[PDB]
């Protein structure tokens, strides 16, 4: 039965809640981004309206089969009318077709929900900037000072250049990057650039990476991977036995793999520094875990909640543990009494 924090009082509206049947009194589904946890029982059998993004859109069409009439996508930065409420949706900085909805209720309470994002300054000079903010439905996926990331320039810095450092010096070196989802798209569009490089990767993967409106995606992926040396593997495939496995297929044409899995936090980030990373290697096969973040650091949400202001925050975030939902209250205390609202 769907939770209260993803149902938006006042409205027929709930927000990335697909896996509870039916919902009682909703008029329109709301899907933030194409995350499986987020659209996790949409299919070409759902039969009511969903707004999204345009790209997010994309994917359902494409990857689920659900059916062009109850599809509704809109622009973002944009003032639109939705069963009589006004909306809009803003940029996440999350993954490809990810937004935040601004709902404005009639009777004059606003809500921002900011689905899976990652917190920047130049949201404080978005449509957010021009009024209050009564209720903050929050992703809190790292709400907790131990957390710290850098900053995705950096990791990007890095990621190009130990790839750019290995194929000068090896040229029958490979590039692999795993993934699983949407997300993360400039690590491999990022080093395959600089390596001249078209990313390589399955059909069922370069079938979704043509829905996301990248300009001249065609330009930059190829299903071709004897034409590629930035190839993409599952992540569950980036181990010692899968990319072994994956080595030979290449078919004589490399003889070392030097991998990127992108994880989000890790342990290791509360004490190594970024440029101090290194890789688990088993002969030619060098393992890189990097920290690339789509969510929030701490610091990045408290400076964002700081700036909102807002009277109620409603985690979305873990949740489902009295130990993680105690904690989170403690700091947004701190956060108001600290910014003196
Ligand atoms: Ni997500």
């Amino acid at each position: 039965t769907c939770p209260f924090y993803k149902k938006i009082p006042g409205t027929g509206f709930t927000v990335d809640a697909f896996q509870y049947g039916v919902v009682e009194g909703c008029t329109a589904y709301f899907l933030t981004h194409f995350h499986s946890d987020h659209y996790a029982g949409l299919s070409k059998h759902f039969t009511f309206p969903v707004y999204c993004s345009e790209i997010t859109g994309n994917l359902l069409k494409n990857k689920l089969h659900v059916q062009e009439q109850y599809i509704h996508p809109l622009p973002l930065d944009t003032e639109c009318i939705v069963n009589g409420v006004k909306v809009v949706l803003l940029d996440a900085n999350h993954c490809p077709g990810a937004v935040m909805i601004l709902f404005y209720l009639p009777n004059g309470t606003v809500i921002l929900h900011t689905g899976d994002f990652r917190a920047d300054p130049s949201m404080e000079r978005s449509l957010l900037a021009d009024q209050k903010v009564h209720m903050l439905y929050l992703d809190t996926t790292y709400c907790s000072p131990e957390y710290t990331f850098p900053s995705q320039q950096e990791v990007i810095r890095f990621a190009i250049n130990t790839a750019f450092e290995a194929v000068t010096l090896n040229p029958h070196a490979l590039v692999v990057c795993g993934t699983y989802s949407i997300g993360k798209e400039k690590v491999f569009l990022a080093i395959a650039d600089v390596l001249g490089s078209k990313v390589g990767m399955s059909q069922e993967k370069y079938k979704t990476l043509q829905c996301l409106n990248i300009p001249e995606i065609n330009s930059l992926i190829t299903t071709d991977m004897c034409s590629s040396l930035v190839h993409l593997l599952p992540m569950m495939q980036i181990n010692f036995k899968g990319l072994q496995s994956h080595l030979k297929k290449c078919g004589g044409k490399y003889n070392q793999i030097l991998a990127f899995r992108p994880t989000g936090w890790t342990h290791s980030n509360k004490f190594t520094r970024i440029a101090d990373v290194i890789p688990q290697t088993k002969g030619n096969i060098s393992i890189y875990g990097i920290p690339y973040s789509e969510h929030s650091s701490y610091l990045e949400m408290k400076r964002f909640v700081q700036w909102l202001k807002p009277q109620k925050i409603i985690p979305t975030v873990n949740v489902g543990t009295w130990k993680s939902r105690s904690t989170m209250e403690k700091y947004f205390r701190e956060w108001k009494l600290e910014a003196g609202y």
